[PDB]
């Protein structure tokens, strides 16, 4: 298909290759292709690419397609008739055929076939009734599938895998005849039997039939009429048109069988051919689990009568079918399913089996090898023979019994010309002999000096003949000798070079002793005639050998070898990678000894290492794919241990740097010409362009021949820098100046600024500059500039035209864009590795500041040009084009996809469109998609480039002076100025765009680079000031003004909901106003702007500080008010009717307000400007005064140790006699003027101070502060914001503030309730203005007038209002505040001690009011207003402190409507909230004051017990938060008898908080009547309603997902979530409700117990069971399976594990009071009742459903859950509920859910299930595994007798009651002062004087289950069952031991099974029957129970003698039972 950037160039290259080939066959007439197809059978070369023949398939594909719609055997996803019965034409069979003929041969030698691409046509090829046909389709078919399964391939199912009319297709076409029947008077009739001359054919298979419901059949000697074809005609018209596929499989068949002619066994050959191909497709694209039956369990007799064929000889058996099979093991034997089956069916495991013989024939073959000579057939064994051996404990048994010895001799022949199968097998026994094992075998037996002998003669004879020497014909070579040959010599020495990494020593030894190092030599004599491959193993073979021995180099020396070497050095090195790779190693060795180092300093080795580099080829092949990188690494590795060489390698990289620049030639282009008009670019935005078909981009930079070279040698480059090396020095010998040459090449194209290249040199030059500062900045600086110079063309142009679209059409654009490209690199390279705020150094700036001063400001003009001309040009190819191709072009989706950058914002498809790219392009998108490409990235980088030194010191604050500063300053403005001249121009009309990117690059240059975590910006404080001293938002200023009046005239407008900026006139219009107002604020903020504090000693010349960023606050705060006043005094704003403005516009201009009010500390007279120009000492005095003389220090001394005011020069005192006579010149300058500019002129009148506090009063007693009233009505949003300008406004001025309340409240009264208008937001007014603290106190009067206005007139109906949410969140408010913990004082000698601060007030409402409010709140009906039920929730649950009032809330049936609104509305965000709430409500309604008083003392018993004078109390009491506001009085009254307070002072006043450990006297307290009362409560209908809301939701069709998710696949996070299908989360819902409060709350289990549809009365009806059954029956009842679904599996998988949760916690033990104790054991009176009902339930189940066989077929499913639930149940643990449960507690849980299923006898019940569970059923294994632990469970706890759901318990669910309401952790302060009424008062003066005053005075092996089950239990082991399961097994069987009247019995089963049983076939069934007899005990086998088809004696035993093995492991008594005399 495709593939990445690199990798199509080397495609490319490589396609040049077979170029005569490709044309030989493309260049040709059909006839001829067919005629050349028939030649190619062998292959005398590589592996070839498939991409080479691509046009070749494409080709075929074209010439057979036409031939599969000439019988329209193509078939469609919509159009199902399929084919009519008419087979393939004979004559074009072998044109059908050849073709594909020739694509099996290429398939099988070739690589890379991921890339056929022609696949899907196969199928159209299928459907065929002929079958020569079909077996040459399902031939390849096999060969795809082995490409789909060779290592891992399962995708591209769209094009033949998931496709379903072709698994049925297949597997149709297999299970066709089947394999060796059953025929009475015959064992089975082996297929192999059809060609001896014995039992004769079933004739049962000799007769048609086929039915379904139709049916035909017809015997033997009918079907003789008939042909079939004609059996096909008449059969199909009776059978449907979907039918027939099943015909022609059976048919054909039977018409084999009808007769015996000559190809009819042909015939048959053919059918079983494609069966097992079939078979071995089919295995190859279905999964294990299901072949195991899907084809397995129809035809059993398969993997038998398969081996049957691949023996050898055999002259019956066709030889092709005999491959075929072979091919099929080969398949199969891939996985780790099949292969002992295959292994066992052989006999690899005795010797002189199958296996271990047919080596032999091949060797009896091969030694004489004269007649029937095959080795495609040969190969695929020992592949195959390799495939098993991967199976670890697999291959123990092969080398056992011999192998290695018999390979062994069928290496050693001599003189074989067949040298064919010798690779393979010597490949194999390389893959063989890993092992320190078998290594030592192989060598006793000599094939060490065999191979060593082999290669001497092979070598030897290789240059004898050269009759020999028959090379590849089209290809590329090195050898031009033989492949084969090759490839054996490659082989052999692979090997060797293998064995000689073990020991060495010995092969060292072995290997001198042999004519081997001398024949090496030859080889490298001459590679002409051997490859350059060879000289790769020759060359690592010396290279290891010598290091491996250091004292062998001297015999080395002579006879040749390796003076051979060092003297041919630049003899050898060819394009290959592993060899370019192993030169650096190789030296490193040559240079072992004093010599050969001496040698390689001299002969000019080194020089030769490097270069070679300069060719394309030589460096194209590493191509830098990390091959490259490790040759560096190399390099550093010689020199990193040979110091000696350290000078010589850097001159290598010296030599070779200064030579590359030759080549680099301008190669291919630039862009292209339009076919027509001949113009580079469009004209008009309607036109019609032409379409092409290629990339839609160029992509350039590679073919090129030297970005390949750039590319490789720079990654070389690059390798080396790491760490540290001879890199170092590189600078030292070489300059700076020429290594920029390298990279800047003169012509590069758009791209070149996009590649590692670039990449790869941005880290070498950091490394550099990292130690060698002074090298590579100023240069590159110089090169900048000039290039910046050299380009005077466009960059002055008239910026009123596009420059390009004026001279398009001619050469010399081609001129102006090379330059452009060039520029782009250089902005790329050094934006990113010199000019960075990330790298700054104090020593780096400095830099900076001494080019400035030398140069001068020369760079800054262009590049302000640049940017101006850049946007400027980036505007009319837009405004001249079909906007459409706009998005085609869109330039940004390459790297670097910051969007934080100015310049772009044009989008004219919202952001999602998707990709939208290559769908339309030609010539003229290409050079358009090139011309903004760099224009982009150009904008993008000069705008950090401005910012970068904008810094300066600032960023690090480096303190500078002098020289350094003075010229800080002057970078700063001649750095502000320019920006300013750009706005300045370019007028607004006719050009906006430009406009709104200018505005963006201010914002953007002006603005800190994103700093701080999260501080957006910090503005820039210098700049601002220059900004507006030299004037600034005066600029501005006047465009607010034109655009504000711009838009008011627009023709209401919707804006509200608006995003994706357009070119719509409207939203650019307004766009500039919040960029420009954002702006302005920023300035005003006294946060948003960076400290700078200066003057004070920056100009000591005058007085004040006037600071520039509080006194810069003020002159802007002076402005803009003017145009707010002036804005309102027209009709404008705050005034009319309607909303004429943009919705954010009135957030922007309100903040203003705010701010405008903001003083913070300031008063002005007069402000001056930093004008560095003079500074301190000035510049002018060095100038003109301290000229003459140059008094640098003398005149700076006198101005700055005395009088420092330049008094100009005089000759009065210490001057020269010319320096008067001279100075006479000047008229007036610095003299007065020496001080800089205090105010030039501003906006209206006066700027610094005084005109504020003078014209707020003119806005203050206009507007809003009296006119609000009237414009709120026209702007409800934001009343969010009105009242903090209010607020803020009223601040600073006198207090009147609760009067605008009362004067509010004045107004709601008369609001005229009728209108939903005013009152709706008036209300939220008024709530927010009380929110507020510090108006709150004197307000009592206004909030008790809103009680008695709310009381009355509210209506209870008044609920599907706007304005009901906001009026009970202002009660809300009111109330919450009100009932805090009640206000208490304390008196009586309290003892304060630094008495408590004391607390606020508040307004307890008074009583009889909110009985009214609660009578007037709980009645509602047909609610369906989302937030009034939010309110309404969250209002109610306040009042569930008291008792009473809970009864009356569940007594009320508000839930009963309240519930079914969740269900209103379910897609909404916040119904998170509301079902958060509804559940806190739902849960304390069944609190009583039972379960708080239990759960209040276990927390707080805890709290003094723990260890994380301890607790201190005013910690403990901001942590007890959860606790307390439940009921404070109840929290006093428990804690108040205990902790007995200790620290009672010296004085006995208090100096301390915490209190004593938990009670030290204790108390005694009593309380009863509840054991009994526990329950009751009569059934409050909760319970009852909320399991009926269930049970209706349950048939609400819970699996269908929503009809639609549009983007699913292109989620974000995960999909398959168990949200969607609002009645899952319903139903989730209410399983967490009933989950959380069965096991919670006591009282709920009677309700749950007590279920019915009637609500039948009565005290304790009666104990029912419709609800257990309903858990374990009734749900998860949905008929479901329609194929696979993930969805369905995870809904169902969550809801089952849910509803086993509930039903586990049903049983759970509820916590209370019974915790920090130890527990004995008792049995809950009550609960225990309860178990008994929960078990009896269950039992029930297990009878029904076992037997009624019927109802034990479609029970599985819930039988499979349901032993899961009595695991789940004796262990004390469920899915979720984990935290809900007390663990101490959990002791006598597993003692009595132990103790009374013993009673019942529960383990004696399972196997009573577990029994009558016939073994042939596929369920069998599953259902044995789920029961087996259950009694290992039972049993093992019985030894002591002696997806992203979150859950909460009790006390965690009270804390977020206490955070949702009001949060601050203090309000403890409420009760601190009412615990000290008796928290000392007693504690801490009666035990305390009666304590310490008088103390100072003195100072089973029971039966567990039945002789008839275990014997039962032993119907296990029998079922052919892997690994792993057998541990519980074992775990069971020896922990069921100690069953002393079981232990007798347990083994005398086994002994019997063992002597008795395994002897034979008809042995097992006479035990099995009989174990069986004693399971269902009745008779003695009155009837046979069949064996599950498996199980051979073999197979038993060894699962017996496993078993046996495991417990004689355990029993240390059961050796002795062993060997005795049974004593009968």
């Amino acid at each position: 298909v495709l593939f990445t950037r690199c990798e199509k160039a080397r495609k490319e290259k490589l396609a040049a290759g077979y170029k005569p080939l490709v044309d030989y066959l493309i260049d040709c007439d059909t006839p001829t292709f067919l005629e050349r197809i028939e030649a190619i059978q062998e292959w005398d070369r590589s592996r070839d690419d498939l991409y080479v023949w691509i046009p070749i398939l494409d080709r075929m594909d074209g010439l057979l397609l036409k031939v599969a719609e000439k019988y329209k055997y193509k078939q469609d996803p919509k159009k199902e008739c399929e084919v009519k019965l008419v087979e393939m034409e004979a004559h074009d069979v072998d044109y059908c055929l050849k073709m594909l003929k020739f694509t099996r041969r290429l398939l099988l030698n070739t690589e890379n076939r991921f890339v056929y691409s022609s696949g899907d046509v196969l199928m159209y090829l299928l459907n065929c009734p002929n079958f020569t046909i079909k077996l040459a389709v399902m031939r390849i078919l096999a060969i795809l599938g082995e490409r789909f399964v060779i290592a891992r391939e399962k995708i591209v199912a769209h094009n033949i895998f998931g496709d379903h009319n072709l698994r049925k297709k297949t597997l149709k076409l297999a299970l066709s005849l089947s394999s060796s029947v059953m025929d009475e008077d015959g064992e089975h009739f082996s297929l192999v039997d059809l060609y001896f001359d014995k039992k004769k054919v079933p004739q049962k298979w000799r007769k048609l039939r086929f039915t379904h419901i139709k049916k035909v059949t017809m015997t033997t000697q009918e079907l003789c009429e008939h042909s079939l074809q004609q059996i096909f005609d008449k059969g199909m018209a009776l059978l449907p048109a979907e039918s027939w596929f099943d015909f022609s499989i059976k048919a054909s068949v039977a018409k084999a069988f009808s007769d015996d002619s000559g190809e009819n066994i042909d015939l048959r050959n053919i059918i079983i051919e494609t069966k097992l191909n079939a078979i071995a497709f089919v295995n190859t694209i279905f999964s294990p689990p299901q072949v195991s039956s899907k084809l397995f369990e129809l035809d059993p007799y398969a993997f038998n009568s398969l081996t049957d064929l691949i023996s050898l000889s055999e002259t019956k058996i066709p030889k092709e079918l005999r491959t075929d099979a072979l091919f099929t093991l080969e398949c199969i034997s891939l996985k780790h399913v099949w292969c002992s089956d295959i292994i066992r069916n052989l006999g690899g495991n005795i010797s002189h089996g199958l296996l271990f013989q047919i080596l032999r024939y091949i060797a009896k073959t091969l030694r004489e090898a004269t007649d029937e000579i095959d080795e495609e057939y040969n190969v695929r064994f020992f592949y195959l023979i390799s495939n098993l051996a991967d199976v670890k404990p697999l291959h123990e048994s092969l080398f056992a019994a011999g192998l290695i010895p018999t390979l062994l001799e069928i290496v050693s022949i001599r003189n074989c010309p067949y040298k064919r199968t010798l690779a393979s097998a010597t490949h194999l026994l390389e893959t063989f002999i890993d092992n320190s094992e078998t290594t030592t075998e192989f060598i006793e037996n000599d094939g060490f000096t065999m191979l060593i002998t082999s290669v001497a003669n092979e070598i030897d004879f290789t240059l004898a003949h050269p009759e020999t020497w028959q090379p590849p014909k089209y290809s590329v070579v090195y050898y031009s000798i033989s492949f084969r040959e090759l490839a054996y010599i490659r082989s052999l020495l692979k090997l060797v070079l293998k064995l000689l990494s073990t020991d060495s020593g010995d092969r060292i030894r072995n290997l001198i002793d042999s004519p081997i190092l001398v024949s090496l030599k030859k080889i490298l004599e001459n590679k002409l005639v051997f490859g350059l491959t060879l000289i790769t193993y020759t060359l690592d073979v010396v290279q290891k050998v010598i290091n491996s021995e250091p004292t062998i180099y001297p015999v080395l020396v002579e006879a040749g070898l390796i003076p051979y070497v060092i003297d041919n050095f630049p003899k050898l090195i060819g394009p290959s990678a592993e060899l370019l790779s192993l030169l650096p190693d190789v030296v490193s060795a040559i240079c072992l000894n004093p010599e050969g180092l001496k040698q390689v300093k001299e002969k000019g080795l080194i020089n030769n290492l490097f270069d070679f580099l300069l060719d394309a080829d030589h460096a194209r092949i590493l191509t830098g794919g990390d091959r490259s990188t490790e040759y560096g690494t190399d390099i550093d590795e010689l020199a990193r241990h040979y110091p000696d060489l350290k000078a010589n390698i850097v001159e290598a990289l010296c030599n070779v740097i200064r030579k590359m620049p030759s080549t680099f030639r301008n190669e291919r282009e630039f862009l292209f010409t339009s076919p027509k008009d001949q113009k580079y670019f469009f004209h008009r935005k309607n036109e019609e362009i032409l379409t092409d078909k290629e990339e839609h981009e160029p992509a350039y930079w590679e073919l090129l021949d030297k970005g390949t070279m750039l590319d490789t040698f720079t990654s070389v480059l690059f390798g080396m820098s790491l760490g540290n090396g001879s890199f170092s020095q590189v600078p030292q010998h070489l300059e700076a100046r020429d290594f920029l040459a390298i990279i800047f090449m003169e012509n590069p194209p758009y791209e070149y600024f996009t590649s590692v290249a670039i990449s790869n040199v941005t880290e070498v030059l950091q490394y550099l500059d990292e130690k060698y500062e002074d090298y590579a900045f100023m240069d590159v600086m110089k090169v900048l500039n000039d290039q910046l110079e050299n380009l005077n063309d466009f960059l002055n142009s008239p910026n009123d035209r596009s420059f390009f679209l004026e001279r398009d059409g001619e050469n010399s654009v081609r001129s102006c864009h090379s330059k452009l490209c060039r520029l782009a690199a250089i902005l790329n390279i050094v934006t990113n590795v010199y000019i960075d705020l990330t790298t700054l150094s104090c020593k780096r700036i400095m830099q900076i500041y001494s080019y400035f001063d030398k140069r001068g400001f020369s760079l800054i003009k262009n590049l302000k040009l640049l940017f101006q001309k850049c946007a400027l040009e980036e505007m009319y190819i837009r405004q001249h084009m079909p906007d459409s191709v706009i998005t085609e072009t869109m330039p940004l989706p390459i790297v670097d996809v910051s969007g934080d950058g100015p310049p772009l914002q044009i989008y004219i498809d919202d952001p999602k469109k998707g990709d939208q790219k290559g769908k339309i392009t030609s010539v003229k998108t290409r050079n358009t998609l090139q011309m903004r490409t760099i224009l982009y990235t150009l904008q993008s980088n000069t705008a950090i480039l401005f910012r970068c030194f904008l810094r300066l010191s600032h960023s690090r604050n480096m303190d500078l002076e002098h020289k350094d500063l003075t010229t800080e300053v002057h970078i700063f403005e001649n750095v502000v100025e320019n920006v300013i001249e750009m706005l300045k121009a370019t007028e607004l009309e006719g050009h906006l765009p430009y406009i709104l990117v200018l505005l963006n690059f201010n914002t953007f240059v002006f603005t800190i680079p994103k700093a701080s975590p999260n501080s957006t910006e910090i503005l820039q404080t210098i700049p601002a000031y220059i900004f507006y001293q030299k004037g600034g938002y005066l600029l501005y200023l006047h465009i607010i003004r034109d655009l504000f009046t711009r838009m008011t005239k627009i023709k209401l407008s919707s804006l509200d909901n608006i995003n994706y900026i357009d070119e719509s006139n409207g939203i650019l219009t307004l766009s500039c106003l919040i960029n420009a107002l954002t702006f302005y604020n920023k300035s005003m903020q006294t946060e948003t702007m960076e400290n700078v504090q200066s003057i004070g000693k920056y100009y000591v010349s005058i007085d004040d500080d006037y600071n520039i960023m509080k006194a810069l606050t003020v002159p802007i705060k002076v402005m803009a008010l003017a145009m707010i006043l002036d804005l309102d005094k027209s009709d404008s704003l705050f005034k009319t009717q309607s909303r004429n403005v943009p919705y954010s516009v009135f957030k922007q201009l309100l903040s203003m307000l705010k701010n405008i009010f903001t003083n913070v500390n300031i008063y002005t007279k007069e402000l001056y400007e930093l004008h560095w120009d003079l500074i301190f000492p000035p510049i002018k005095k060095i100038s003109l005064f301290e000229q003459v003389g140059i008094p640098g220090d003398v005149a700076a001394n006198y101005l700055t140790d005395t009088g420092d005011d330049l008094p100009a020069d005089n000759s009065i005192g210490l001057f020269s006699p010319e320096q008067w006579e001279k100075y006479k010149k000047l008229i007036g300058e610095d003299k007065s003027i020496y001080y800089p500019q205090p105010m030039q002129a501003q906006y209206y009148k006066g700027c610094s101070s005084k005109e504020l506090d003078e014209l707020r009063d003119t806005f203050f007693n206009d507007g809003l502060p009296s006119r609000i009233f009237t414009v709120l009505p026209f702007y409800p949003k934001l009343v969010n914001a009105f009242a903090k300008t209010l607020l803020q406004i009223f601040t600073k001025y006198d207090e009147p503030t609760e009067v605008f309340a009362g004067r509010i409240l004045d107004r709601i009264l008369e609001t005229d309730l009728d209108d939903p208008a005013t009152l709706s937001s008036l209300i939220h007014l008024f709530g927010i203005f009380l929110n507020e603290k510090y108006i709150y106190q004197k307000a009592s009067h206004l909030m008790q007038r809103f009680i008695e206005y709310l009381e009355k007139s509210l209506k209870p109906e008044h609920v599907n209002t706007p304005w009901f949410s906001k009026a009970l969140y202002v009660y809300e408010i009111i109330l919450a505040k009100s009932e805090l913990p009640h206000l208490e004082e304390l008196s009586k000698d309290v003892l304060l001690r630094y008495p408590l601060l004391s607390m606020a007030k508040v307004f307890r409402i008074p009583d009889p009011m909110k009985q009214k409010l609660f009578d007037i709140l709980i009645r509602v009906s047909d609610i369906s207003n989302f937030y009034s039920a939010l309110a309404t929730s969250r209002i109610l649950i306040f009042y569930s402190r008291d008792e009473l009032y809970a009864n009356n809330i569940a007594r009320s049936g508000i839930l009963s409507r309240l519930l079914k609104v969740i269900g209103s509305f379910q897609k909404l965000d916040k119904i998170n909230f509301l079902e958060s709430s509804f559940l806190l409500l739902t849960r304390r309604c069944f609190e009583t004051t039972e379960n708080v008083d239990a759960l209040i003392r276990a927390e707080i018993n805890r709290s003094f017990t723990a260890r994380p004078a301890v607790r201190e109390l005013t910690t403990i009491l901001e942590e007890k938060a959860h606790v307390v506001m439940r009921s404070p009085s109840q929290f006093i009254d428990v804690l108040c008898e205990t902790a007995r307070f200790h620290e009672f002072d010296d004085q006995g006043a208090l100096v301390d908080y915490s209190l004593k450990r938990f009670l030290g006297e204790r108390d005694k307290n009593t309380q009863a009547s509840s054991t009994e009362k526990s329950d009751i409560y009569e059934r409050t209908g909760i319970m009852h309603l909320l399991l009926s809301q269930l049970m209706a939701a349950s048939e609400k069709d819970w699996l269908s997902e929503p009809a639609n998710s549009s983007d699913l696949p292109e989620n974000k996070k995960a999909q398959l979530d168990p949200s969607r299908n609002p009645v899952c989360a319903y139903m989730i819902f209410l399983l967490k409700l009933l989950v959380e409060l069965v096991s919670s709350y006591n009282q709920c289990k009677f309700e749950f117990l007590t279920f019915s549809r009637r609500n039948t009365y009565a005290e304790r009806p009666r104990p029912r069971t419709t609800a257990i059954n309903f858990f374990l029956y009734r749900l998860l009842d949905k008929p479901v399976g329609t194929d696979h679904d993930k969805h369905e599996a995870k809904r169902r998988e969550v809801i089952g594990m849910l509803a086993r949760s509930v039903i586990i916690g049903f049983l759970a033990t509820v916590q209370d009071d019974r915790t920090t104790k130890t527990d004995v054991k008792l049995a809950d009176p009550h609960m225990n009742f309860i178990r008994k009902f929960a078990i009896e339930a269950i039992i029930k189940a297990i009878r029904n459903a076992t037997s009624s066989s019927k109802l034990l077929e479609s029970n599985h499913l819930k039988l499979d859950m349901w032993f899961r639930i009595i695991t789940s149940m004796v262990y004390v643990q469920a899915p979720y509920l984990r935290q809900l449960l007390d663990s101490n507690k959990v002791e006598a849980d597993q003692y009595q859910l132990c103790k009374l299923v013993i009673d019942l006898g529960l383990p004696s019940v399972i196997t009573e299930a577990m029994a009558s569970i016939d073994l042939n059923y596929p369920f069998s294994k599953k259902i044995f595994n789920v029961a087996v632990e259950a009694l290992n469970t039972i049993s093992s706890t019985r030894n002591n007798f002696s997806d992203g759901i979150i859950l909460k318990s009790t006390v965690s669910r009270w804390k977020d009651i206490f955070d949702m309401f009001y949060d601050s952790k203090t309000y403890a302060n409420c009760i601190i002062p009412t615990v000290i009424n008796r928290l000392y008062k007693v504690s801490l003066a009666l035990q305390k004087d009666l304590e310490n005053k008088r103390e100072q005075e003195k100072l089973y092996f029971a039966p567990l289950i039945d002789r008839a089950g275990i014997a039962s239990l032993m119907k296990s082991v029998f079922i052919s069952k892997p690994y792993i399961q057998r541990e519980i097994y074992h775990e069971l069987f020896y922990r069921l031991c100690s069953s002393k009247q079981n232990r007798n019995d347990l083994m005398n089963t086994f002994l019997f099974i063992l002597s008795e049983g395994i002897i034979d076939q008809h042995s097992l069934e006479k035990v099995y029957n009989i174990i069986s007899s004693r399971a269902m005990g009745h008779a003695k086998t009155t009837t046979v129970r069949q064996l599950p088809s498996d199980c051979t004696p073999l197979t038993v035993a060894n699962q017996t003698i496993e078993i046996l093995q495991s417990l004689i492991d355990a029993d240390s008594r059961l050796k002795y039972f062993l060997i005795a005399e049974h004593d009968n």
